[PDB]
């Protein structure tokens, strides 16, 4: 019955400053990835500190400390699509904070939704896509599927059933409508990391580009947000090889897992969720040419600072060229280690 022990032993000293959490923590060569799981929402806490939203929007430290614990428990543990993947997307957002020095571009209410929805935009998932919610005539598809972005929805649907939950709402003493320009900030950045989204604004994307960003300019915001959105949620791809690597096994691993049900169902797979089909190097090659590299091309194009983010993603994209060993899908061990 002791309900306040885990919060109260996460605070027991205070919020550790995020200095001596790692000398290279603020660094584009950190890996969050290589920080043990049990040291995550401490580490969330520090980067909100060294953010300062704490402090600037009078947020509870017994609430926000909830709020990190639910949002940690609220994530499934699919092979990629788990809570080490907020993790890494959310301390992406913190780099790009103190790296590209967001605070002289966006508001610092939309920073702070930004990172909240880098936490919570991948809520509930189960390692299958939109695709297959459609197709399996999901509850979730019923529910969302004539807005789109079933899963997207679901994600926000789950974020705001945490703040719902008691003691877990950060935003509670929020007026009216500071609390709804919050809710619908994290709607929509999270509404942003489906694909098909970025697709469609993408031409508007390279126009804000070629123009130049105006802080003045209410469009340049929302479409900003995305944008960052985007590169955090596929920010696994700016590290090393070995980064890349190990992300494409875990990712594959739920594509195939996908395919294989959709095949039992007596449908088709696309050839990239064929586990008998899908050549991973040329896959990867693909969705490096198409899509990684033009995001973090455009984000070069607006934050001279993020040059070596395109040129590792670009590094990574030659890794898999000298890669394509031969096999389809996944050896027997479903490992790329070698
Ligand atoms: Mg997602
Ligand atoms: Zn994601």
């Amino acid at each position: 019955h002791a309900s306040d022990d885990e919060y109260t032993k996460l605070l027991h000293d205070g919020i550790q400053p995020v200095a001596a959490i790692d000398s290279n923590f603020a660094s584009f060569t950190y890996t969050p990835r290589s920080l043990p799981e049990d040291d995550t929402s401490m580490a969330i806490l520090s980067m909100l500190q060294d953010m300062n939203f704490i402090n600037n929007y009078k947020i509870d430290c017994p609430t926000l400390a909830r709020f990190c614990l639910m949002v940690k428990k609220g994530y499934r543990d699919p092979p990629y699509h788990n809570w080490m993947h907020a993790f890494s997307v959310s301390h992406f957002c913190y780099l790009l904070y103190k790296n590209l020095e967001l605070t002289n571009y966006l508001e610092d209410i939309e920073i702070f939704a930004l990172f909240i929805s880098c936490m919570c935009h991948d809520l509930d998932h189960r390692g299958t896509n939109n695709s297959f919610q459609v197709a399996s005539k999901s509850v979730l598809a019923a529910l969302y599927s004539s807005e789109g972005s079933v899963m997207e929805r679901h994600h926000f649907a789950q974020a705001i059933a945490i703040l719902n939950t008691h003691g877990c709402n950060i935003f509670d003493h929020f007026s009216r409508k500071d609390y709804q320009r919050m809710l619908d900030l994290m709607r929509d950045i999270i509404l942003a990391t489906d694909l098909a989204h970025h697709l469609r604004i993408f031409k508007d994307l390279q126009k804000m580009a070629e123009v130049g960003y105006d802080r003045n300019n209410k469009q340049h915001h929302r479409l900003l947000l995305c944008l960052l959105m985007t590169s955090c949620d596929l920010s696994d791809q700016t590290k090393g090889w070995k980064t890349t690597r190990k992300i494409a096994e875990l990712i594959y691993k739920e594509f195939f897992s996908q395919g294989d049900l959709e095949k039992a169902m007596g449908n088709r797979p696309m050839e990239m969720m064929d586990r008998e089909k899908a050549y991973i190097p040329e896959l990867q090659i693909s969705f490096m040419e198409h899509i990684a590299m033009p995001i973090y091309k455009l984000l070069q194009d607006l934050f001279p600072k993020a040059a070596e983010l395109y040129e590792r993603v670009a590094s990574n994209r030659e890794h898999w060229t000298k890669v394509s060993f031969t096999i389809r899908g996944l050896p027997s061990n479903n490992s790329l280690d070698f």
